[PDB]
């Protein structure tokens, strides 16, 4: 169909394997989250935006901002819990808690506070351009994996793509791509189908090594702080 | 065994411009490539192709040979094995000395040294090897990687999910002959020389350079 209708899902847990309260850090005068309800809020093509949390600040946060919140279960908010649980479960909540039907759901990390609405609206106009199931952000890494090597058991090495292929010009081979974390635009329908994430019509979207930053670690968010400060005063 | 080291360095980018010729630590970027490739005692001889004035005469002023390169073989579109094919012409038509080994050696990997250079000759000779490519093993291995397919779908490269090596780019040692006979990089008898991913930096952007210089203070 045409005309079809996007819900962003946000994930953010309290809880992490470091010592960081990654979610909620400052970011150029906000919390790390408020960078990525912004960019689902900013684009058009969003209907509207959730976050589904098990913490009290993130879910202040989010609702201060005015997206709405998931409630999620203590058990899909473990180091253990599965991506496609905690997106079930949204789904579930979504399907009994919202009366909008949408085609599309927009999931979205808080940790890729360089993707933007842009990003997003792109991203979507891709996922329907090309008929997709799933569309996925990605980047082309400096060092393109077509061009890598395998190690034999003699100690040699031989292409792990063709013999050729490590020799070729990156423009005269297939691209090899690199998974981002930022936007997985999936059929929320083709998700129940195999109840994990469209296997067919999978395409990438395809963001720049720079705009794939991903916050881990203190240094990371110091990185993305000074990379916004130099586009603030230039 | 004689070898010969060729560096090769055209004018134009598709990015930095003037890459080949920025400062980085005290001398021109290529500076640090002639002057690892003459510090290695396996090097008989150091040559730079470039149709470029300004690294011809930074090459000629740290010592190393010219190759004068033609216009088509420095275009974005021009091939690896043609840029290699022309320098291995001139150096049969130019060059009286006969060399067994060629080791190339790209201007962008400024980290690269004498040592590393003298390593992989090494290893060259103790395999017996046909092609010896500096590489490093990524932190992101290339084998979880997606492959664009044919309709501009996406699928695992490998497979939907082994040892892997990404080349630097730094040093390709090769036999002349073998080269010739075969009109590409050998596919047989090729061994990795293993070199850190902070050792196999290559300078790309501003960014890259930057990086490379605070990394040598
Ligand atoms: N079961 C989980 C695991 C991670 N996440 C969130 O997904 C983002 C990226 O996860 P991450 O790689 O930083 O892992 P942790 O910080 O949880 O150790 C973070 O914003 C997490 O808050 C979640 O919502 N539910
Ligand atoms: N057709 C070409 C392309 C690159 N090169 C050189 O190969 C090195 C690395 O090339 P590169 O992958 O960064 O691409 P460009 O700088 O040419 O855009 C540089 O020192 C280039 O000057 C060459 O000699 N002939
Ligand atoms: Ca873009």
């Amino acid at each position: 169909f045409m005309s079809n209708e996007y819900v962003a899902l946000i994930t953010a847990r309290g809880g992490s394997k470091g010592l960081l309260r990654k979610n909620v850090l400052p970011l150029h005068g906000i919390p790390l989250i408020g960078w990525t309800i912004k960019a689902a809020q900013g684009c058009s093509y969003i209907s509207k935006v959730f976050v589904s949390t098990d913490d009290y600040e993130i879910a202040k946060i989010s609702e201060g901002l005015g997206a709405l919140v998931i409630n999620r279960p203590e058990e899909l908010a473990t180091d253990t819990a599965s991506s496609i649980d905690v997106i079930l479960h949204a789904i579930s909540w979504l399907e009994q808690k919202e009366v909008q039907k949408y085609e599309g759901m927009i999931l979205l990390q808080p940790t890729s506070p360089l993707r933007t609405s842009h990003h997003i609206k792109e991203a979507i106009e891709l996922y329907e351009k090309t008929a997709a199931k799933f569309v996925i952000s990605v980047f082309e890494p400096t060092h393109t994996p077509i061009k890598s090597y395998l190690e034999n058991d003699d100690g040699t090495i031989s292409g792990l793509y063709s013999n050729e292929a490590p020799y070729q010009r990156r423009q005269d081979l297939p691209r090899a791509y690199q998974p981002n974390g930022a936007i997985y635009a999936f059929s929320i329908d083709e998700f129940k189908l195999n109840n994990h994430f469209p296997r067919n019509k999978v395409f990438p979207y395809v963001m720049s090594e720079v705009e794939s930053a991903d916050i881990d670690t203190l240094e990371d968010l110091r990185k993305v702080e000074e990379q916004l400060k130099i586009k603030e005063i230039n």
